[PDB]
């Protein structure tokens, strides 16, 4: 109705993320069941690349993010996140990197450099998004594995935003490096299940989003050492309609508020800021996928504030998993379906 939509590729089995390859070489796409594939205009979709880690493809888990290292032009390094099982059948998020071959057929010498520990998931709340800040660091979004209180526990990597160096090492200036019992990898805590994350190109700061329970999805601007409240503070309720048992309220001293929340959850997903002159009407916007509402949320970004303009893609009836702004100034969208799609989207 308001946007143009081109289906670039169909029949994608639960795609989770995409990464644009430089010099018009197309893109990599993760399929959550465990396949990494290459798509390129005129060539279509490749067979699965070799060298990809085995994954625990159950519930919300599987093969999750794919992100190019900032120095990809020289290193050809690509990072992946995925769920990995432990010793009691429960799982946790894992993060590693390998080198993408020149011919795009394989990932070489993949190694896992970071693991969410303990592994507490039976299928839910892995997080998984990886974002490089472009100045030496890698941010890693971790859900609380559906064990609500653990998000507050600094000895556990549940419900945490992690910051590593861009090599996967622990930074010497991380907030809890000298805090007894605490995991040094932690940047922020008190998050439920983070989904989309992206660098705001106007503030050069990380923004993230997260699923609430029954309502209470959020956009946060996470800061060093800060508590985003979950499950002591929530804008949602339990699925029963009754309060989350651990919750003290919506606004709780010692915890940080989101910059936006929805009491009716879209089930927010991948997010992309738009800062291109290709489509000037989309300048200063943030586009957020909605899994439950089956569309994309269009928002106006105003410094550290954000407002909802409306929705696009609602008429297509597809759950939306990821949204990215391409180097060409188009929006690229992945749907969360058995017969999923890669869409190229532009305004009318
Ligand atoms: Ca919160």
């Amino acid at each position: 109705a308001t946007v143009n939509v081109e289906v670039l590729q169909d029949k994608l089995d639960h795609p989770w993320a995409l990464a644009f390859l430089p010099d018009n070489h197309g893109m990599l796409i993760t399929l959550r069941g465990g396949e990494l594939r290459h798509w390129q205009a005129g060539k279509g979709l490749s067979a699965p690349l070799s060298g990809v880690p085995d994954v625990w493809a159950h519930g919300q888990g599987g093969l999750l993010d794919v992100v190019l290292a900032p120095d990809f032009a020289q290193s050809r390094r690509i990072w992946l996140s995925y769920s990995e099982v432990g010793d009691d059948g429960k799982a946790g998020t894992a993060v590693g990197y390998g080198r993408l071959s020149d011919d795009l057929s394989k990932v070489t010498d993949f190694r896992t450099v970071f693991r969410q520990m303990p592994k507490l998931s039976t299928g839910n709340h892995f997080g998984g998004r990886l974002v490089f800040d472009g100045k030496g660091y890698l941010f890693i979004a971790l859900g609380e594995n559906n064990q609500r209180p653990t998000a507050q526990d600094l000895d556990k990597l549940q419900g945490k935003l992690v910051r590593l160096t861009d090599q996967g090492e622990i930074p010497d200036d991380n907030p809890f490096i000298k805090e007894s019992g605490v995991r040094a990898e932690i940047w922020s805590y008190g998050i439920r299940n983070p989904q989309g994350m992206a660098m705001n190109p106007w503030s050069n700061a990380l923004w993230l989003n997260e699923h609430g329970p029954r309502g209470g999805d959020e956009i946060n601007i996470p800061q060093k050492g800060k508590n985003y409240g979950w499950p002591l503070a929530t804008w949602g309720i339990n699925y029963s309609g009754f309060k989350i048992p651990e919750a003290k309220g919506e606004i709780v001293a010692g915890t940080e508020q989101p910059v936006f929340y929805w009491k009716d959850s879209p089930a927010v997903s991948g997010m992309a800021f738009y800062n291109s002159d290709k489509f000037p009407q989309w300048q200063q916007k943030l586009f957020i996928g909605a899994l439950k509402d089956k569309d994309v949320i269009v928002m106006s970004v105003n410094g550290d504030k954000v407002t909802e303009d409306g929705r696009i893609l609602t008429d297509r009836g597809q759950r939306i998993r990821d949204v990215r702004t391409g180097p060409d100034g188009y929006l690229y969208v992945l749907t969360d379906e058995s017969s999923g799609e890669l869409l190229k989207v532009s305004p009318r």
